[PDB]
C-alpha cells in the first residue's frame, strides 16, 4: 500500500504568474480541482478552485478587472502539505484528515510525480479490506489477551480472512469488524461461537 | 462502525425556493459544503458549494440580475444519494466513491439526522485501523491457505494486533499489512520469521 | 419656448426600495436613462443608468450578494434639480450645462408632470432657430449701435429673417449669424453689402 | 460658430486590440464617456461607455473570463458620425440629435483634432443667444411680412438686440423670442407696443 498505487500520476500544474481567471479554465477542462503550482522546476504553491473562485483582490467592473490580472502567486498557498510517492497509503490520508485538504502533491523529494486525493484513499482502502468482495462482516468479541485473535482465527477455515478491524477496545474485549471469504463462509459464524467466541452481528459483505 | 458514529448531527437544510445566493452565504458562513433541500418535510435534493457557484442561469447584469433571481430549486441534483444512520460506516465510503461524492446526507428511513463526509469516513478508518496507535506497520507474506493466518497470530504475543488488511493476493501468498502494538512489538518481525513468515518490511505505526 | 412643449410626458419613476438591479432592467426595457424617485407622492430623488451601473456597496459573490440587495435609496441624489413645466426652454438648458447634468424632471410646483433632456433641448433650438429650414446662414458684422440690426433687417425683404444670433462682440462691431428664408434669398448678400452691411460669409441653411 | 471653438482638443483615444476592461478604466480616470479608436493614424470606430459596459460575449466565470478578452474591437461601432473642425457649431447639433448621439469626434479631414459633446454645443447656444446676459426675455407677435422685423427693431433702442428666434409661425404672425440687453432695456415692451406691435409676454433675461 504506497501513494504510487493509488495516485494520479503527470498532474495539470501552473506558474505563480498564470492568470487567476485562466487557472480556473484549466481545472474546469481537465477534471482536477486543485492545482500544484511550479517555479524554477520546484514546487512553490497550491491552488484549489475554492482559492481561485473565492478570490478576493469597488463597483462590478473595478471588481472585474482586478480578477482579470490578479495571478495565482496572490492567492496560492504555502508551505505545500505533500507526501513522498514510496510512503505508505495510510500516511496521506493521515495528512488529508489532519489538515482538512482534499488533495495532497506526490513527490520524490524535490521533484513532482503526481497527485493523490480523498476518493483515491477511499479506493485503497476499498481495495485492502475488501469492501467489495461479499463475503460476510462479522463483528465479533474476543477477549483482549494476547493470544485471542489467533485462537478465534482457527474456527474461520476453510474459508478466508481478508481483513480486521478494531471496532473499540472495551472492558475485557476487543470488538473486531471481520471479513471473511471463500468456501464455507456461512459456516463461519457457527463455528466461531461454538468454539466460544461471542459473535455480535452478521451481514453481507 | 456505523454511520452514526462519525456523522455530523443536525446540519443545515435549505429549501428549493431558497435564493441561489442566499443558499451561498449560508454555506460560507456555517462552514459546510452541501446543503440538502427539504420541502413538506422530506428530501426533495441535494447542492453543493459548487453546483451553486457554477449555476449558470447576456451583459454583466443581465446576468447579475439572473443569479439574484435563480432558486435553489433549479440547481439542485436529484435523486439524492444516501445512507442509513445505522449502516456500517464502509456502506459510505463505498457510496461516496461510487459515484465521485464527497458527502452524503444521513437518513432514518424518510426522516433525515445528519450528514457524513470524506474526511468523517478518513476519521473512522483511521480510528478502527489504529493508524495513530504507533507500534509497528509489517508487511508479511503468508502462504495463502486458510489456516495460514491463524498461525501467523500466534508469533506476535504478547504483543496485540489492531488491525490486518490485504495489500495484494499473490500467486502462493497473501500479503498483509499488520499493525501491532504493546508489549515487545519490537520482537514482533523476529518471532514472525523464526516462525517461518516471509517478512517483507517493517516501519513505524 | 415652454419646457412643456419639449418634454416627455409620463415618465417611469421607482421608489427608494426598489432593487438597484430591478431599476436597471427598467430603464433598458423602456428606453430611458433616468429614474426619478417617488416616496409618498412626493420626488425624493434621482437616479442615472449610470448611478445604478456604478453602483459600490468581498469575492464575487458578496459583491453579487451585496448588489442584488442594494436600494435605490442608497445611491439616488439629491436634492434633485428640476424645472417646472411652464418655464422657458432656455432654463432647462441652463441648469443641464451648469450642472453637468443630461435630463431634468419636470414639476408643476410638488408634481410631476414629464422629464426633458438634452436631446429634447437641441430638437427646440433646432426648431425655433430654423437649422432645419434651409435658405442661408449669414454671418454679418453690423456697428454696435443700437439702431444699427434694424437698419440691415431693411436689406433682407421680400425675404425672411427666422433667427438672429450674436457670434462675437467685436470692437466697433456686433458679429450676427443671421438664418433667411424665402422669397429671392439670395439676393440678400447682395442688398446687405450693397447697403453698406459688412458680409463675412455665407453658406446654405 | 464653429466647431472648433467649442471642442476640447486632443482627445484620449483607444486601440481596436484594447481590451474592453482597459478602455473602461480609462474613461473612469480621464473623465469622458466616448473613446474614439484609431487604427493605422485614421479612424476606425467608436465607443462609449454604455457600449462597454453593456457588453456581451455561462456560469459568472466564463462570463468574466470572456470580458476580460474581449476586445475593443468587437463592440466598436462604424462607420463613425463626425464632423469638421470648421463646420458650423448648428452642424453638429443636428448630427447629435438626427441620431440619438452624445458625443461627436471632431476632424479635418482623415485628421482628428478633438471631440464635442451635447453640454458643449449647449455652451455655445447658451453663450450665442445670450441666456446668461440677463436683460428682457420678449415674446413678441409682429405681421408676418417681410419688413416687419425691422420695423419692431427700431423700438429697441437705445437699448439692444442680442438674439431673435422663431417661437411659432401663426396665421398672420411670426412669433418671436427676443432678448435684449442695454441702456433703458426696461423701455422696450412700452415702446414695442407703443409702436404697434403686440407683446406676449416679458420675464427677466
Amino acid at each position: 500500500m504506497l501513494v504510487r498505487d493509488w495516485m494520479t500520476k503527470d498532474p495539470v500544474v501552473v506558474a505563480p504568474d498564470t492568470p487567476v481567471l485562466e487557472a480556473i479554465r484549466l481545472l474546469k477542462e481537465k477534471g482536477f480541482r486543485r492545482l500544484p503550482v511550479m517555479e524554477g522546476g520546484r514546487l512553490v504553491g497550491l491552488v484549489t478552485d475554492k482559492d481561485l473562485k473565492d478570490a478576493m483582490p469597488l463597483s462590478v467592473w473595478e471588481m472585474n478587472y482586478l480578477l482579470a490580472k490578479l495571478t495565482v502567486r496572490e492567492v496560492m498557498a504555502r508551505p505545500v502539505v505533500t507526501v513522498e510517492a514510496d510512503a505508505p497509503l495510510e500516511k496521506a490520508a493521515l495528512l488529508m484528515e489532519e489538515r482538512k485538504i482534499g488533495g495532497l502533491p506526490v513527490m520524490e523529494g524535490e521533484r513532482l510525480v503526481g497527485i493523490i486525493t480523498v476518493t483515491d484513499v477511499l479506493r485503497a482502502f476499498i481495495e485492502v479490506l475488501g469492501l467489495k468482495l461479499g463475503g460476510l462482516r462479522i463483528t465479533v468479541d474476543i477477549p483482549d489477551v494476547p493470544g485471542a485473535l489467533a485462537q478465534m482465527a482457527q474456527a474461520v477455515p476453510p474459508a478466508n480472512i481478508v481483513s480486521i478491524a478494531t471496532a473499540a477496545h472495551l472492558p475485557g474485549y476487543q470488538r473486531l469488524v471481520m471479513r471473511v471469504v471463500g468456501e464455507d463462509v456461512e459456516g463461519v459464524p457457527k463455528r466461531l461461537e461454538a468454539a466460544g467466541e461471542r459473535v455480535v452481528d452478521v451481514r453481507p459483505g
